[PDB]
DNA sequence: ATCTGTACATGTACAGAT
DNA sequence: ATCTGTACATGTACAGAT
DNA sequence: ATCTGTACATGTACAGAT
DNA sequence: ATCTGTACATGTACAGAT
């Protein structure tokens, strides 16, 4: 029943194969262009992230996320007004500086210009660059070989120092993945992507946001308290399956209802990270109990909506569901929709 | 009772501190000599190994193992007979015996250098132990004034795929898992100048892999961590090591046995019984008793396969006589059936 | 002659197809 | 249950640069 | 190239709580 | 007796400086 829904959401190998071949060609060509001698982005490296590379993409392989990450040694960070997530950042990049402050907007604008130039010279493939969207750190490619595929090329600064202080009590995996895992994860770099809002606030053009997309990918692919969870000599859990179901519920509601424009799949991802922390035992995600596991995720998400509280998993003081970011009305609208589907056998899964 | 024995075997923080301070001085000075000096071993790097660095040393901090590992440009290995563990090495040109990199020549120069440097140490009472023909180590004897031995082990580091003899080894797939096993086998492998029984042959070492396993020994990621549950795996290893050590002190008949037999056996047992709840501290007695039963079965079948190299039998007749295994069997069974009176010594 | 940034070589987990 | 395409970590060969 | 600084894992040690 | 919290000690991966 839920299993039949998962059957419908499963990607097909033929679609995967055809989509990846084209995405890989485009991305490699753009990455090579970035290495040309006079490029401010020479030395940028690729990191594939997001649902496709975590194996939780649903319905079709039609949206791919790729970070083009540039190491920026000897950075000093200044927190933007105690928000925990947003920072000012203070030589190939000297053209993007205003005094000692690195402009996210100048740097993103040049990045976009280079990508557009290279895209125009692709005659192989039907590909174009989507109009910039406010609040996005990405240059998005629209590929039509024939099926529509979007690729988000995300500009990111790489810093190898210790993670900012706002993350100190974040990543609360000690009871689940453990202390050695958390220590090792926090020794990896952290990333900053352009905030890129057009909201008339101070430093609009120069504000960067923390990204832990690499850490999140690791977690999704190494998600059990037991080392053998979902391995060929261990037991299958239903953690990724619950994430896929919850993502589908949101995707379906969002297609129908403009009232839900403020919500995105990262809200669901964040909520399930909290549930995986609350219920760390693999036996609490037994496949035989798929319905009750999905049901408890739903109940948890409803509580987050109704109490207006969903803390960023890495930055606990940052509340993704504050009234400042999302209206009461929107949260209540979504709450009623979720409770309806839950209590009437998920008719939206049949559409 | 077993817990009281463990209390006696526990190292004291003050002894640890005093022993490590002296060991670290001597080791650092030898490692530095191997460098800025125009030695064939320039670029050798330190890797601490064995029971002290795995936190399973018992009784006193009086025996330390250190590898001085040298990366060597793509070598070619030829298995010695079909021993699995021993190899001739081809492509430091000073250490060739017509094209083969001689374990004896290379170890001899290494040992010469260490001896020379040791003679110039004036602040610490340290000497080099007479060479043992079976040993890949240059062994130091420190009087601190307590007696401390340090094994400085020369090792070639190779970054290639592990040799074919290890293909079915490291059988951790059901315990630590496939990602762990794959990642482990992506690390280098080591060759130490332990001769086959000759002079040119080298032997495989996985001391780095063994150390990782002892530090990451649970099916659960949180085993023995501050937000997980304590298991009794290392405590059973300590107890079994002490039983062998005590029997070996009393009976010369047991000279062919060593702690690495016990280590190998418990690796096998941890693979057979992977679940952390099968090693609950409340069940220390049962756990130690099943380790004993397992070891007795290894003795009775004359079979103890190297954990990494399955065709290498540490209990073959060629290495250990039938009578020696039977002698040990009887001793172990006596201690087991009389409540371990040797633990009270 | 050597050095090297770039891309191929090797190996296998994950999960879809049969 | 087996077979099989993709992703990806790490080793290494080498055209072009020095 | 080498070396120090940081962070926190692994331990010992012991009082107070359970 | 064990568990839990704090203090005190060593080992170790790796960034950044030199
Ligand atoms: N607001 C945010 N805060 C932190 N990280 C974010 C974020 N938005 C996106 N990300 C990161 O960037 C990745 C890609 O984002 P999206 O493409 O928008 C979604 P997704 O996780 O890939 O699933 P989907 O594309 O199937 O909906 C996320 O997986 C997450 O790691
Ligand atoms: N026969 C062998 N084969 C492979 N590796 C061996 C070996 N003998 C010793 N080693 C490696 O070298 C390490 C140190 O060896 P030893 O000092 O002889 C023992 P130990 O494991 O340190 O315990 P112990 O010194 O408390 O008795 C071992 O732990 C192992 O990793
Ligand atoms: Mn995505
Ligand atoms: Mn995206
Ligand atoms: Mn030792
Ligand atoms: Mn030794
Ligand atoms: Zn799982
Ligand atoms: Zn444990």
């Amino acid at each position: 029943k839920l299993k039949k829904v998962l059957d419908k959401l499963r990607l097909k190998r033929k679609d995967i194969s055809e989509a990846a071949e084209t995405v890989n060609k485009v991305v490699e060509r753009l990455l090579r262009r970035m290495q040309k001698r006079e490029s401010e982005f020479k030395g940028v490296e690729q990191l594939n992230t997001g649902s496709y590379y975590e194996h939780v993409k649903i319905s079709a392989p039609n949206e791919f996320d790729v970070m083009f990450k540039l190491e920026v040694p000897r950075i000093e960070l200044q927190e933007y007004y105690e928000t925990g997530a947003f920072y000012l950042v203070k030589n190939p990049l000297s053209h993007f500086l205003e005094g000692e402050v690195l402009s996210a907007t100048k740097m993103l604008s040049k990045f976009r210009k280079i990508i557009k130039e290279e895209v125009k010279e692709i005659k192989d493939i039907d590909v174009s660059v989507e109009k910039e969207k406010p609040g996005s750190p990405a240059v998005t490619l629209l590929i039509r070989n024939p099926e529509e595929i979007s690729v988000d090329i995300i500009l990111a600064l790489e810093s190898k120092g210790s993670w900012p202080i706002s993350t100190k009590e974040g990543l609360p995996i000690q009871g689940w993945l453990g202390t050695k895992v958390r220590t090792n994860l926090r020794r990896e770099p952290f990333y900053l992507v352009p905030k890129n809002a057009k909201d008339g606030n101070s430093f609009q053009g120069e504000t960067w946001r923390l990204s832990f997309s690499h850490t999140e990918k690791y977690i999704l692919n190494n998600h059990g308290i037991e080392k053998t969870c979902c391995e060929s000599s261990g037991a299958k859990c239903c953690r990724k399956e619950c994430l896929k179901l919850m993502k589908y519920l949101l995707e379906q509601l969002k297609k129908e209802f403009q009232e839900l424009d403020a919500f995105c799949s990262y809200h669901v991802k964040t909520a399930i990270f909290h549930m995986w922390t609350q219920d760390p035992q693999d036996s609490q995600w037994d496949p035989r109990n798929l319905s009750s596991c999905f049901d408890k995720l739903l109940a948890f998400f409803l509580e987050c909506l109704r109490t207006e509280k969903l803390d960023h998993y890495f930055i606990p003081k940052f509340n993704l569901f504050s009234q400042e970011l999302i209206d009461r009305k929107s949260k209540e609208f979504l709450s009623k929709k979720i409770e309806y589907e839950r209590n009437n056998g998920f008719p939206i899964f049949d559409k």
